[PDB]
């Protein structure tokens, strides 16, 4: 499945700007899982 390779919400991280600045880091293209605009990068 999908969130099994990304676990953006299991995670619950946060979406920003790419790049992930550290620790922080990309997980994957989630747009449902974003917090502005699904745009962003689900950083985690």
């Amino acid at each position: 499945q999908p969130r099994s390779h990304v676990d953006c919400p299991a995670l619950h991280g946060q979406c920003q700007s790419l790049p992930c600045t550290y620790p922080l880091v990309f997980v994957g293209p989630d747009p449902f899982h974003c917090g502005p605009y699904p745009q962003f990068g689900c950083c985690a």
